[PDB]
């Protein structure tokens, strides 16, 4: 269709414009096909999950070095640790994404994880490395869409 | 078309991402197919209408309990009354949306409306109930898109 | 396609909603098919170019009176001059857009340009008129998408 082609072009341009504005003003960070954003609040794991789902997204989880660096830049920006989208398996030391799949990419701080099963959550330090920790602390809420 | 399907999927995802960011940061509230947002300014009815149309929208008007609660949450958030998108008919006590249609859903504070035709505008209290009032007061500008 | 028509309508509405929110909150200004926005930072020409490209856009450049007035309103809003997307040719007095094409629309302050080739950049005063100037000053970063 000849009109369909032009309509799609305009639609794609408008999306580029809206995403460009959000990017320019630091409202979000786009990495590949993933968009990260924070509301600036520091709350516990359960609360963060609720906030993200309310917005139509999920708690952020890095699956590549580039995504990890992006979340880390936000942690650094707000000078606060970030809870990530993963929880410990029944077997201590093993973690899984919230959908149940086993974690692949990892960036544990040397020595971590070592909570012996008592720290089922994972927090990201400002340098981007990870630490298994309890889930009741107040951490920066970072979501992915 | 095989490429049209993938293009639309990506377009829809990007929209979800941009709307998710705006939602997460409290820049807007989505209720069904309607989006509410405020610039935080408190001005009169005529001014609000101009501001909304300038942005490509219209003065907010709740047509369902869910929409009413959404606008109320914004009123509460900014601790200020909100002018709604309706004005009094020639017959006192009867109101109409700006397009001329008679108002259906209402949420008048007990006793309202009772301006006897001297208060053609409608303001929303922070608890979400309505009050007919003059149109020259300074009220939170809430628009719908 | 009967479903394609409805899908496009919804997509276009969502775009209108997201753009309406950004417009209402002063996050951007739309003029025709062009969107202008600033991150509020004041840096040199090279830095501005980087910031804009990072966001998926380019340094703003007015090509019509309407676009010029839009950028001027932003300069006025932030009370700071704005570097524009153009640089001087090898021949003093002649300027070109960054893609190499010769500038068409101009709005030089009376007497400008007169840097004799020593001021290859162009800054916009808050009244919207232009002045050729060095490229190392700190100016409001305004991008176009
Ligand atoms: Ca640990
Ligand atoms: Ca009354
Ligand atoms: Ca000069």
């Amino acid at each position: 269709d000849e009109e369909l082609q032009t309509e799609l072009y305009e639609i794609k341009h408008q999306i580029l414009q809206t995403m460009g504005v959000l990017s320019l003003q630091g409202s979000m960070l786009s990495v590949g096909d993933k968009v990260f954003s924070t509301n600036g609040q520091s709350v516990n794991f359960d609360t963060i999950k609720e906030m993200c789902t309310r917005a139509g997204g999920n708690i952020a989880v890095p699956r590549t070095p580039e995504e990890n660096e992006a979340i880390a830049s936000i942690a650094k920006k707000y000078n606060n640790y970030v809870y990530l989208g993963m929880i410990e398996d029944q077997t201590p030391g093993d973690f899984h994404y919230l959908d149940g799949a086993s974690v692949s990419y990892t960036n544990w701080y040397p020595g971590e994880p070592r909570g012996q099963g008592k720290e089922k959550c994972v927090e990201m330090y400002t340098d981007g490395t990870w630490n298994d920790r309890g889930c009741l602390q107040y951490r920066l809420a970072v979501c992915e869409f």
